[PDB]
């Protein structure tokens, strides 16, 4: 939102007031309160007939400083509020001296300068990481619309770039862009987002959450070029500075604070196939697809029924179309006997044609207008109304319907929509409609997730969720929405997925081959590689099927190759997924998050890290040309075994069974011995692979159990030309390939065989030592 | 300007119509016209009650395709228009087939697809570089404000980045930003710009100029993430796609099209020093500075009198303050006798307090409102009015004041201001006020330029201009305006400089040490290095002097070192300056323009190429840490003579007498024998420096005459271990230094001598053969 | 026309600027020009991005001081103008010292204080008969209706009563009343007047003519109780102070000036 008109003027009709001088500092137990005048009040004559800001510094978690700047406290300030984890006993320090008031939590402090020269600085062990210069925060009275706002601008240093703000599809680095955090149904091709989160972080190793569920208007170097400005229609502004000092440590505190990604079941890591959207489908179509996959030896793990499992114009009523699906329970048992999990589409709206609409209207379970009548429009469904999830009985009714589907064999739900929540309404619980707009996505996905938790169990709960708001990362799988079937859209989807991980979400899918339009085979093929090297992989489309044979013969080979690969990566992948749950480290990581000290990584958005150790660069051209940057180290292609020197750019050409998939040096990686499924006994038949272990380094590999805990740890440590290997925990029939090493000097407690990838060692006796030639 | 509302919807109250079907194609001599219906009109029943778009394709210059899309032709379409160079006779091909209508100029074509699937494509040798997809152009009837607009969106590919659009201080790469081309007095720290150009270019090697002097609203991947959208309030839209296929080639064509930067006099390249702005100044302050410089052995070539050469509140009435400056002519004579050139501040407004105001109001020389009263406000000066440069008598009056100052010894003018031109007026010539807003800056600078041209002569004409518009690059030296004294503002100034060169301007200066505020010494020192390594170097301040001794002793050492240096690099520098005049290649070049194939350069904005062969990376920290990337090759420090391998990033630390200034390999560099002044006999006493000549390469060095032409061409060719050096033209008393080469097998037609940079060879009889060890 | 809202506040949407500091004095033959800033302009850094008032003191007749206070000179300003008898060579004295700028005609002067404490005073042989206190004149920008006005307030002393302003039918002494000088057909029984004249005089023996044939809006101790306020929609305000020191002698000068 534009406040200044350039450096010298202010937007017409705006009157601004800023905290410019400290008047008094009051310590209130573990909180520091600064009263600040908008002009000089050293003299009693000026101590009246003036506004006064109240700033309160507090800490909900170690290394997080809260800053609440208030003008009037008598506003209503109704909820909902974000689902923040707020501790009361965080160890803090408050120092109130002649020169400064300073509030410290862990390594992070906020410091206010007393006297003539106001300043708010955020310090990391006494060094400024950001802050607010005088007149860069305060109160805006908009005399044009009679709306009032609170604002702040936090500094950006030379070369400091900004990331996050939700799943957004514009440029990855935010500098120069306006963003409004307001959920919308806008597709993937615009500035709009389904999943807005007013949290950003920077390459300076801190983050900031702006604690407002209503629209926050961010100007990220787009008004003041060297500042992130955020403003909100409120009588107070509250935001949290979150210490790192690395992106991953910022994300660890952020997710401790607003919610840890849950750990999805291993099965969800398999391949999903969909009915597609406005195609035809009955039981026969479904089986034809499923048998067509089996006949071509293409493993398939989850099958999804889209919207037309229900009758047209009745969507959201949970009734199986009886003319398309006469025996749903029986159909579903057959699918389960073919090894599938079952997902079905739902949403939180209901069209008027449904026989159920009248029951819900009579019961008062639908969002109402202030006069008492139903809120309705004709977007999506005719006479569409919205389930009012602030009404406890409405939540129960919808939850019982979902329990009904689980009782019939459904394993999970695609929680679609949830973004176009109107504000000209009266919620049952009396909520601020401006806050509910975004928070609805959270309450919606929470209710569905809890149904799963109470039926199939927490360990079995998974969703495919379109919208989101702060905290909804506890309810994983988020998918990237309605993309087009072209390379440009594939790239924009990837930007969204990198952004979502930068905003606290650990898991992320997207429609392989694009949603809208039919991809030419080449596009579908490149996208298949990308989707299967993502945390979650789903074939889905709008108007055409997404079965590989519909594109060409080679597409079957591509799906097959990449599905097999992903199933073999599960020992590595599931462990990285445990890392998302434990630390909020997303599986798909921006290069900048994994290599924060590398200036070459700041703007990289066409490649990513899949977990700690593997760099993947999707191919975005028919001819197979691709360029990508590799950080410091000697990197090895996961299956080609070719090596590349790091800390530079590379250009290659890949056919459809290939793309840059590179494993960093000093890596010990686990591959499993089942290429048909994701969920198997990872710690048996394990094929460990050691990549370029340098003298003086140790490589560690932790094989997960099904619940994400580590069941086995293998280490390879190199001292001279001696690599000592020690294993601890439970593992059987495992092997060790010394990648690109054809000949060893000696081997203690092991036998050695050959391979294309390098010498393969089978242990016995344990101690296992290897001496290099 | 927002048109869509996400993927699916349109902003409320907007009605859109698009060209969707070719109805008819007509070749009109050397132009192609396509009539396009907004709906299916194959059948006669629909060939009525419909709008129709008229697209005209034409070429004003080889490899530039003009696209004019019109709704109603009945609009007024008043001037001014841009000073475009349009040829009638460009050779083009027009093919009108069954499938396509195609217009081709040089390697660049525009193709429209006939039949059901409309597409507008821009092809280089038949390959798609960009284009407009169906429904991505057309007319917007805004029903909220009764305004109508034409728009287009040109596609962006994967990894396609956008640059330019004028001198802007936001992130270098425009992807993600909204930009309005509307001159403003907004400082250097916001999204606003004194210098707007509706021209952008991409890393794909093409540019586009949107041929509208009024406000053009660019949404550069900010509405549709993979298109640059531009819209204009108009009944027609007109734009030119300009082929490269390199950035330098784009600029060559663009400046051929819109105007070549003039070659400034060698003397302008020296160090400028100013009175500063609201500081105190009379003849004795001035003399005190000139002598203070001379006492300290600080070369100084230009002195500038700022605003207070005139009486306060009387700004731009051209009358010397008689109490401050009792004898102007005498003072200039005294200052010029010690070799100085003199600049004085001017602008195009005048305050009411000046005796001259009443003269101008009587004569009708001042901008009027529609009712005949003067346009006036209180910004800048009380009762400020604007010189109406559409009034020929007004122009003559102002030009005559300027001739007045020239005759008295003034060499050149700082054309400040010119951006806040109001639209609620009536120009003398009846121009459209919306087009005059930006075009004013052009008319203003053109008039001043022409005075210098007509008095001191073309070769001697130079300006220091704050605002600009298309064509203004012809009236060179533009400076970056009112920046602040800190590193972030140093950085933003640099983004501004890189950007202006990407928008057609060859020469660019900024305020050394910052305009507003007083830099800490360390900032001043760093900025000096940057300043003296830019095309034009000026010490100027708002509230304090910019003499180095105002900061510290070391500051004088910094000023001396880099002033000396720059004087020595003049034989190189002035040759790079002729290139701006010849090809529109800016002297200060973004990394992507000099190295357009290197994926690591896309985003570099903290370093630059100063001419073809030297990379400079200013240091933006106190301690002197700096990181910078080097393209492929082995680079050599200009004076430290240390070498670095390229295709990677480097990290260094530099004291205040140093910064990264690296020379590419296969380079032959002319330094001069005068370190005191920039204007001298460069071809006499020249010291050539050969940097890492590779087997089978030739390094060419063209030394310029005072008029920029090549007087002497030195070439060094390596074939095996033999380097053949050949001179051609006029040069006396020159040497050649084999950088980093200590010993040599043999030498033919020259003598050798040792130095700590490498062997120094003096020619005698031409062949100069050097056989390496 | 209400400008302030009590002592402390200003009417909503009114932006006021006032002449507060002498920046420069210039004698132009027998006229004194005072350039006056609405803020402290002692430092060069403040000598720009500010309004500036131009005040001109001149004398059309012996013992009348004309005061023109002016914002923008670019406005149209068409006639008609009042049928004033203006001499070009009345004998006057102009004293421009470090402390004061004083313009004098017969026994009456206008004096502006330089430096920190602006004051505009009208003196009769160096005794103050009335004046304008700082911030009691200047320019009103009316943001509600996009109209701009100039205004003055001349002080009233203890027991000082105000008379005239044409043929009016309200209470004889004007203190407490608002008067708009605008001819109307309203009978004799209301605040309206067929015969308006923007001239008043007081029992302290001076008079004032507000030189504006458009409506002039007088707040006669009806807004600021101890001042006569007048405002006019104009980029300049011009008024004449007319010495007595008796009512008869004021009328003598006033009718010499405006017609016998």
């Amino acid at each position: 939102m534009k406040i200044s008109d350039g450096n010298w003027l202010i937007q017409p009709g705006l009157n601004l007031i800023h905290p410019l001088q400290v008047f008094e500092v009051e310590q209130q137990d573990n909180e520091m309160v600064v009263y600040a005048a908008p002009r000089d009040v050293r003299e009693r004559t000026w101590q009246l007939d003036t506004p006064l800001f109240t700033l309160r510094f507090f800490s909900p978690q170690e290394g997080i400083v809260g800053v609440r700047i208030e003008h009037f406290q008598g506003a209503l300030n109704n909820g909902p509020h974000y689902p923040l984890n707020i501790l009361q006993d965080v160890k803090v320090t408050i120092e109130n001296t002649e020169r400064y008031a300073e509030f410290k939590s862990g390594n992070l402090s906020a410091r206010v300068s007393k006297g003539e020269f106001w300043s708010l600085d955020f310090l990391r062990n006494g060094e400024r990481i950001t802050g607010s210069q005088v007149k860069n925060n305060g109160y805006v009275q908009d005399t044009n619309n009679q709306r009032n706002y609170m604002f702040e601008r936090l500094d950006l240093g030379v070369g400091e770039t900004v990331y996050g703000l939700g799943e957004r599809f514009t440029a990855l680095v935010r500098n120069g862009q306006t963003v409004e955090t307001w959920n919308r149904d806008g597709g993937t091709s615009t500035e709009q987002a389904y999943k807005n989160i007013p949290f950003y972080m920077t390459n300076r190793g801190y983050g900031v959450l702006v604690n407002h569920p209503q629209c926050v208007s961010f100007e990220v170097g787009s008004e003041k070029v060297s500042k992130v400005q955020f403003s909100v229609e409120s009588e107070y502004l509250e935001y949290f500075v979150i210490d790192g000092p690395t992106p991953k440590a910022v994300l660890d505190r952020y997710t401790r604070f607003t919610g840890r990604p849950a750990l999805p079941p291993a099965w969800s890591f398999g391949l999903w196939l969909t009915t597609s959207f406005t195609t035809n489908y009955d039981e026969a179509t479904v089986n034809s697809f499923i048998d067509g996959m089996a006949e071509r030896n293409l493993p398939l793990h989850v099958f999804h029924f889209d919207c037309f499992w229900m009758k047209a114009f009745q969507w959201c009523d949970f009734e199986w179309d009886p003319l398309t699906f006469p025996d749903p329970e029986g159909m579903i048992r057959r699918l389960k006997a073919k090894g599938l999990k079952i997902c079905v589409w739902i949403n939180p709206y209901i069209g008027q044609k449904s026989p159920v609409f009248k029951e819900l209207q009579e019961k008062g379970y639908l969002l109402k207008r202030p006069d008492g009548s139903l809120w309705q429009w004709d977007k999506w469904q005719p006479g569409l109304a919205i389930y009012d999830f602030t009404n406890p009985d409405a939540c129960k009714w919808y939850a019982d319907k979902l329990k009904g589907l689980v009782a019939m064999g459904v394993d999970c739900f695609k929680t679609d929509f949830g973004e176009r929540i109107p504000t000209d309404v009266q919620w049952f619980d009396g909520s601020d409609p401006q806050k509910m707009h975004n928070h609805y996505a959270y309450i919606y996905n929470e209710l569905v997730w809890n149904v799963l938790k109470d039926t199939v169990g927490e360990e079995e709960a998974v969703l495919f969720a379109r919208s989101a708001s702060v905290g909804a990362q506890k309810f994983p799988v988020h998918w990237g929405g309605d993309c087009y079937a072209n390379y440009e859209s594939m790239a924009e989807s990837l930007r969204g997925g990198l952004s979502i991980g930068l905003s606290g979400f650990g898991f992320w899918s997207h429609d392989i081959g694009g949603f809208e339009n039919t991809a030419p085979a080449h596009v579908y093929k490149r996208w298949c590689a990308f989707g299967l090297l993502s945390s979650h992989s789903r074939l889905h489309g709008s108007k055409s099927y997404r079965v590989p044979w519909a594109y060409d013969d080679e597409s079957c080979d591509v799906v097959r190759f990449f599905t097999q690969l992903k199933c073999r990566m599960m020992p590595y992948l599931y462990r990285e997924a445990a890392r998302a749950n434990a630390r909020g480290t997303p599986m798909m990581r921006a290069m900048m998050m994994e290599f924060p000290d590398d200036p070459a990584c700041d703007y990289l958005d066409r490649q990513y890290m899949l977990g700690d150790n593997v760099m993947v660069a999707p191919v975005f051209t028919e001819a197979g040309d691709v360029q990508f940057y590799l950080p410091e180290g000697r990197w090895t292609h996961l299956w080609h075994n070719d090596e590349l020197d790091g800390s530079r750019w590379h250009k290659q050409q890949h056919g459809f069974l290939s793309l840059p998939v590179y494993v960093r040096d000093n890596t010990l990686l686990a591959l499993g011995n089942n290429d048909q499924r994701p969920d198997y006994v990872w710690h048996e038949g394990t094929a460990f692979h050691l990549f370029n272990l340098q003298d003086g380094h140790e490589a560690v590999c932790e094989v997960p159990a099904a619940d994400g805990s580590v069941i086995f740890t293998l280490k390879a440590a190199r001292t001279g030309n001696t690599i000592t290997v020690t294993g601890a925990g439970e593992a059987k029939n495992w092997t060790l390939c010394l990648r690109n090493v054809v000949k060893v000097n000696g081997l203690q407690d092991g036998s050695q065989a050959e391979s294309e990838q390098g010498l393969v060692v089978k242990p016995q006796g344990n101690a296992l030592t290897i001496t290099l030639h």
